[PDB]
């Protein structure tokens, strides 16, 4: 089966869509909700958190699969297995505390050029690679052999400037193009796998090949009163998850 896999930027608006792939599964990261239309559908194979905040992600998505705005089957959240990266208890209790969810990195460190690619160059000269990349590497892992980019950009398709965000990450007021790229050509050199780019207004167009032009339809469908930011747990909730944040 074939992957698109999207980030958030403008680029996510400006989909070709004649070039989709017959069948996909989609993948998301972060905060795909804010998206003001359906622009891949309502169904993710998987979505991808960062574990910063991942205990307010899940929070969050509970309520979105409740509320029937999303469906996903894999819940991920991407870390490395890193001290100076993530909280090594939060980690360590993961699959207690979240129970139907998966450490990326058991994904991730099956790629075991790949992994050791990124921590030599993350530790030592301090290039992150962006979750788009990162839903890569994983999707590789899980053995896709086609994948299909979106909303990566390099620095949203939506306004991120929602009052929850702001107080859980107040940067929303490291990386580069070339990082990510360089990682992309390792990643499709390395484990011979294609990449498609699905977006040609983006400045990913200029790295990575146009997926083709099939003649595919597809409905964009509209969201209304639907989750724009993300939900907050109670101090309660905090209370009993101190330990690992
Ligand atoms: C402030 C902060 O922490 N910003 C980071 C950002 O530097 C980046 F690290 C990332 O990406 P995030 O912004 O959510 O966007 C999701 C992914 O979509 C692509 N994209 C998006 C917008 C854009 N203009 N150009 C792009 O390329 C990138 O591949 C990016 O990783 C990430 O984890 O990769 O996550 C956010 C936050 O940590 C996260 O949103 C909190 O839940």
């Amino acid at each position: 089966k074939k992957v698109i896999i999207a980030g958030n930027g403008p680029s996510l608006k400006e989909i070709d869509y004649s070039r989709l792939p017959n069948d996909f599964d989609v993948f998301r990261c972060n905060q795909f909700y804010f998206e003001d239309k359906y622009y891949l559908g309502k169904k993710c194979k998987a979505v991808f958190y960062n574990p910063s905040l991942f205990f307010e992600q899940y929070y969050t998505l509970k309520h979105l699969i409740q509320n029937q705005e999303y469906e996903t089957e894999l819940i991920m959240c991407s870390n490395y297995n890193q001290a100076h990266l993530e909280n090594e208890n939060f980690v360590k209790t993961f699959y207690d505390y979240f129970p139907d969810a998966h450490l990326g990195y058991d994904f991730f460190k099956q790629l075991k050029d790949f992994n050791a690619y990124f921590k030599f160059h993350e530790i030592q000269f301090n290039q992150r690679i962006t979750s788009g990349v990162y839903m890569c590497a994983v999707a590789i892992a899980l053995g896709y052999k086609e994948i299909y980019l979106s909303g990566i950009d390099f620095y949203y398709a939506f306004d991120t400037k929602q009052k929850n965000l702001l107080k859980l990450a107040p940067n929303f007021k490291g990386h580069s193009k070339n990082t990510d790229i360089k990682a992309l050509e390792f990643l499709e050199k390395t484990y011979k796998i294609k990449l498609y780019c699905l977006c040609p207004n983006s400045l990913l167009a200029n790295f990575i090949g146009l997926a083709p032009n099939l003649n595919s339809n597809f409905i964009i469908q509209e969201k209304n009163n639907y989750t724009k930011d993300i939900l907050i747990p109670s101090s309660e909730a905090y209370g009993k998850f101190s330990k690992n944040i």
